[PDB]
């Protein structure tokens, strides 16, 4: 009964020292490339509704705009405020080009985006579906 | 003859715990790379005497049903409430297929279930029989 | 992890190296015809938003100042600070010609240029499409 709790801890904490070193050694492409990496803060809500996606991207780098995204791997098409200036903050980036059905069925769920920089390098969005 | 029954009480449920960690750490790899990730949150109370699982699944993903579920080894059927739309509810499902007669002898205990969602992977699931 | 990050170092590094090994070899050119040859030192920033392009030109000859440049295979026009004089300076010229949007869609990334010389020479200048 004792055996199971510690063999739980040590997952739990297995599963932060990897995404740690993992995000550790992603930077490291930026880093010497020269150009910023651009990463996401917390979560994001993209509405089936209007199609609008609420990200908090963070970069530390030039300020590069985003060219595409792709959900369920079908590629959309940008629009709206996409900038993505220094320093973190607050983007209401609308993508259109996919049917509107896989959206407003899939509510509920957080699928995975990948925002498609203009430099180079993606940056994954994990972004949960409201109504 | 009071020890005996402690030390019987501990293993019996040490199995439960061990076998619902690993189901957890099992279930992350599946996650983790291509699959849902439809986990229990709580315990399901499962009564002996109609049969009726009242499981608190939370899921992620596209909406998936389950296709039979297994009682110490004893393949069973579902029917009943059991669609597990997106979130986080309360399912009623009706087990049907065991006989009752092995279940009414460890009333007020708990066990291990293992429903079949349809998308393949299987959630383990702590029941405690009610009368 | 390691493989990747040691081949984007070598990459790189293999990039500097052969452009600066080129360098050299035209620098020998130039100094065993007469006239020097007008070669960039370190990169360069193309501002999108603008056009106007900022170059660190150096040349050991005489003052010679560019009248076209070639971008993505299509000519353009330059003004601003087009007179090259003699020693290695800052000059920021203005290109004309390009179509806004395109180079806009591309913020971030490096492409190469190609200044078109009075005398009958070009240089070749890398650049950074900042914004």
């Amino acid at each position: 009964l004792s055996g199971a709790v510690t063999a739980l801890i040590l997952v739990i904490a297995s599963v932060i020292i990897a995404l740690v070193v993992v995000g550790f050694a992603f930077g490291l492409f930026g880093a010497f490339t020269g150009q910023g990496t651009v990463t996401q803060v917390g979560t994001a809500t993209l509405s089936a509704g209007t199609g609008t996606l609420t990200v908090t991207l963070k970069n530390t780098g030039a300020a590069t705009q985003v060219t595409g995204a792709i959900i369920n791997g079908n590629a959309a098409s940008v629009s709206g405020q996409v900038t993505i200036s220094a320093g973190q903050n607050t983007y209401s980036i609308s993508l259109g080009g996919i049917s509107s059905s896989t959206l407003q069925n899939l509510v509920g769920s957080t699928i995975s985006l990948t925002l498609q920089l203009s430099n180079g390098q993606t940056v994954t969005v994990s972004a949960i579906i409201t109504s």
